């Protein structure tokens, strides 16, 4: 773009999974029903220690995903990782999600977006499965204008996943998907692509070379919840990805706070003091010279970590958290200015 360029190489955690009454019968992933002790319930108190500008929102709402796009492009983010579990499984307390990727990638296409997939830990999730759930993105959507190809140091352009909680299946077990020996080998397919593993502790880094995975994340918007979303071990990361020719994609967050859901995790709490705590991230992550940089998360409202649009709110029962003395749109300009700052820096990197 131009005065709104887009970084392709900025990523954004996004959820599909809100639903509320008027668009989908119910209410959906807006609160838990987990606190009994209910005068406790959308649309008024949503469990989420912040309130969006777009109340208790659905996600298939149309009208609201155009307006996260809108939201997307102000950011200067150009791709948003979809959290994406297969349209065959148990685990969803709702429609599946993958019903909205067709509306979600035209919406993303409007605004000149791309959409990669972000792969939940769905019920046996294994190499087996994971074979027929890559066929399954990529004939789908990979024909897409929208659709996220990333390109390789040859020139070579693939297909992005993102496997969260990636180290729940062995390492002899990917090496089946991910190495070109493996029995069940997307390797020089039309169903290859870089997998990039979600690393937690430093001996995964080993795991996941054996495992054939091309790259690694973060994911945790709490510096110090673990080995990998401490900002002090990201330099020694970034080196041994170098070393190994992975890409290295560190995952910053606005602030951290899910006590609602989880009244005993203050201690991974961290507030976001009117941008500070991003910027201190987003820093630490341009000072790697990183390939890619992810955003923990456009909208993961029950942890706490969006950049959505947030307002302040009072209730009866509830006092909400929000931006203020700054606007709403706080975190989408803090992410521009970032944005532009990392796009002239990387342009000078090998
Ligand atoms: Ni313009």
């Amino acid at each position: 773009g131009r005065h709104m360029p887009l970084n392709n190489y900025l990523h954004v955690f996004y959820y599909s999974w809100y639903g509320n009454p008027q668009f989908d019968g119910k209410y959906i992933h807006w609160n838990h029903p987990v606190l009994e002790h209910g005068r406790h319930n959308p649309p008024d108190d949503i469990g989420s220690s912040f309130y969006p500008e777009l109340g208790s929102y659905s996600s298939r709402d149309p009208s609201v995903i155009e307006t996260h796009m809108r939201q997307m492009r102000s950011a200067s983010i150009g791709v948003l990782a979809l959290s994406w579990y297969p349209p065959d499984v148990n685990d969803e307390n709702g429609e599946p999600t993958d019903n909205l990727v067709p509306t979600i990638l035209d919406k993303a296409h409007k605004y000149n977006l791309k959409v990669t997939f972000h792969i939940e830990p769905y019920s046996n999730r294994d190499d087996q499965n994971m074979y027929k759930n890559v066929k399954y993105i990529i004939d789908k959507y990979g024909n897409h204008p929208a659709f996220y190809r990333y390109k390789t140091k040859t020139g070579n352009a693939l297909p992005m996943f993102y496997v969260y909680d990636s180290y729940i299946t062995k390492p002899e077990k990917w090496a089946n998907l991910l190495t070109t020996s493996g029995s069940r080998s997307i390797r020089n397919s039309p169903y290859d692509g870089l997998f990039i593993a979600l690393l937690v502790e430093e001996k995964h880094k080993y795991d996941i070379l054996q495992s054939g995975f091309d790259g690694i994340y973060t994911y945790f918007a709490t510096n110090g919840f673990t080995y990998g979303s401490s900002h002090q071990n990201w330099a020694s990361l970034k080196l041994f990805c170098d070393k190994y020719n992975l890409i290295f994609i560190p995952s910053v967050g606005p602030g951290y706070i899910d006590t609602s859901i989880r009244p005993w995790n203050t201690q991974n709490t961290r507030n976001r003091i009117n941008g500070k705590y991003y910027e201190i991230g987003l820093s630490a992550a341009l000072q790697t010279r990183p390939s890619l940089i992810s955003i923990t998360s456009f909208n993961e409202w029950h942890e706490g970590t969006q950049i959505e649009k947030a307002v302040p709110k009072r209730t009866s029962n509830t006092v909400y958290l929000d931006y203020r003395p700054h606007k709403p749109g706080l975190y989408l300009e803090l992410t521009r200015k970032w944005s532009e700052k990392y796009s002239k820096e990387r342009a000078t990197y090998a």
